């Protein structure tokens, strides 16, 4: 909600209470997982052609006792400039380049974005240390095309899963539509940090990933799907997976009254693992729906139908989960 | 302060800096205990008869070095709907059912709400995992009556004091007044979680509590009092108290100029403790006052006169405390 | 940004995303150190002569993984009253008295305020437990003079570096100007806490500090400088420094277009250290500049030229650092 629009500055305070319960056995555990979001975002307008902005998004736990003050964590912190027509540059906590792809099917009521996309995993989902250029429609009219170059500074304070060396990411998108249609691909080659190569699995030199996505979003239908492959990036109980192939798909329909059913499927498949062969990393069908009471209030049910087996060589968790909830947001 | 009231949505950003000092010896320790509160709350109006809301309240420490980033904790997170006349349903971090009672005398400048009401202690004070129905005036005119049914999902991540199994809570309230008068009672039976019954004290099967309160709030006087009993819920240095009886009372007068004296007394009495017999759990007189400069600014002094003895079988703390402070709030 | 100015109350929500990168070796480390600030501040007006306020400022990390929820910390929490002409009293997390001095040259793009001023170091920089009276222009016209008396309650929960006993602080400032001119001095004598005197270095009885500053801020030039001395307050790897002498200087020029170069130098010199003699504690030249796009958006480069030696008896860090960034703020 735009709480300030004065003298060339627009403050926008946003947020969401997601009261939310998981009923299930202990895969991604069960019981309450409600949370609150909070964020501002400014846009100061320097000149009629230039603009600057900062965005901040934190996330505060809903489910802990108040004695567990290990409760908030930030999601987005950046601030940058955008010139009329030349595009936008920014730095700070942001979204890697491959997620320009993987977002196409990250629309479930709750589950999903679960495959190749780990958070604080080099440029795959959210990420620290990112300079980002994004050009749009291409300088002089390839209208529709959209471009991103990004650099990520090394991050080796953190846990060994969470670390990375200096790297790079592109992606592009061309849109069209009598109604609406788009295709997308991205590229990452971030080298791996030294301390990480003292590990059991996926040891090596560089860490790449690439993806491709097709979407269709028109006259209330939404469909999207993408493939992705990673070489030594995805974290594995042994150590980072040598390779993986991941596939996501999504079909959703929004009724006029408010109901919005979603179907989607998530597969992540471990490959050439350094002592276990190939076990799958993620395999479930998602069935669910939210009901949009309006822009602000909503309620949902989601059902992860884990499709993974019991004899699972990486001793993962074959347990279904059913999330139910209402989401107020302003 | 209602910072947004547009297109059927009212954002209300609130908060309070309580700069506050305890002078005392080390019972609930001494020195600074100032804190800050911050919360929004929305109310989107779907239709002329329905409404939805979310409330969030965190609490950020005032007193630590900045090197002790163990500093914030959330108090309320929920979001729900309310239909004209049928009442309100919500889920998330909220207030148990017995606190519909114990609030009657939780009005001191600082101390109190200290008896049967522990925070993250099954539905006794604040609490995680709560679905809550509250009906008011009873559907068709018992005007004055007010009703609450609540369910609390199991919470066993947390510390053993802090855990609980699935449970239930009712309370009701009928109001009246030529000026103002009300009576209240509530009920809880949450079963105890398995890991908790590996304890020394108050082991068992179910954990109940019940309370009763009378209040009088009219032409500037305010008086209220309540009894409460718990079976294996209140945390004890040995382990949860087998039973307890707790009594609170409060007399307060608000002058026209701004001064508001308060008298109150708090007694919590351990019963059938599993190795110590019965020691009291809380016994103090509270004398104090706030001066309301206005809606926003205020200042106070409170004085807990601990009435507990020295030879205290549960080795509690007989030490007085005197809190002084000013409270800005918006 | 003043988001509320109604019925005698002005809420002011502020904040800043400082996306920011250090390139360097590991002195104050290297890579991302962007952060976000957030604060409100109220001012309720009781009567035409009196006013009350609260200020709160937290600071949330930009650079950690979201798995390291050790991320926010508060900077300012207080709330007080100010009477027309008699001055202002407040309590809570605030700025000691010596910092009324040391602020004169704490203006770099990033570095500086680094000498005698440690945060949560008795009244030297930010600080917990502070009652503060500040009188201004002196009751009856010494216009220009400005006065501060402050008391700091003991703080012994915290780490031994971070602790302190009860203490006191004055400072005064007289301003003038055909353009602008001022001189300042402050005094602290906080006794040291008992647990702290079980240390190797700077053991003793009382902890004093004093400072002096001259500034010149006119027709776009800004120059300022100050001396400071501490007896057993500044933390040393062995233990608190017995004495120190610290000197800061700053020359800055603001062009009409927006560029604002800064020169400054920081020296902190350990004296009579209890096993090491005298090594310097801080010695660097700072060269840098911010470009102010406007009130809100800006970008900078700073360069700490560490001037400290390698054979450094307190095994400190002779490594340069170069900070680059943009700052959005509202």
């Amino acid at each position: 909600a735009e709480i300030y629009n004065k003298d060339g500055n627009k403050l926008d305070v946003y947020g969401k209470v997601k009261a939310m319960h998981y009923m299930s056995d202990n895969a991604s555990k069960d019981g309450d997982q409600s949370y609150i979001r909070f964020g501002f975002k400014g846009e100061t307008q320097i000149n009629d052609q230039l603009t600057g902005y900062g965005r901040w998004e934190a996330e505060f736990a809903g489910n802990k006792a108040e004695s567990d003050t290990a409760q908030q964590k930030t999601r987005l912190a950046f601030a940058g400039l955008k010139y009329k027509d030349l595009g936008s540059f920014d730095y700070g906590r942001n979204l890697g380049a491959l997620y320009d792809v993987e977002a196409w099917t990250d629309m479930f009521p709750e589950f999903g974005g679960d495959s190749s996309a780990q958070t604080d995993n080099f440029m795959t989902k959210r990420a620290s240390g990112l300079a980002t250029y994004r050009n749009t429609d291409f300088f002089g009219v390839i209208d529709g095309l959209n471009l991103t170059l990004q650099y990520q500074g090394k991050n080796e304070n953190r846990d060994v899963k969470k670390q990375n060396g200096d790297g790079f990411g592109t992606s592009l998108t061309y849109d069209f539509g009598g109604s609406d249609f788009a295709i997308s691909g991205a590229y990452t080659n971030s080298d791996r940090t030294n301390e990480q190569n003292l590990q059991s699995r996926g040891t090596g030199k560089r860490a790449e990933a690439w993806a491709t996505g097709l979407k269709y979003d028109a006259n209330n239908i939404y469909l999207a799907t993408f493939y992705s492959e990673t070489r030594k990036m995805t974290p594995i109980t042994g150590g980072f997976a040598n390779k993986t192939q991941n596939f996501e798909a999504v079909a959703q329909y929004q009724f006029d009254f408010g109901l919005r059913p979603s179907l989607g499927y998530v597969l992540s498949k471990g490959k050439d693992i350094e002592g276990i062969g190939d076990e799958d990393l993620v395999n479930y069908i998602d069935v669910g729906a939210t009901y949009y009471f309006n822009k602000n209030m909503s309620a949902f049910v989601d059902y992860k139908i884990n499709q993974l087996d019991s004899d699972n060589k990486l001793n993962i968790n074959n347990d279904d989960i059913v999330a139910v909830g209402m989401t107020y947001q302003f």
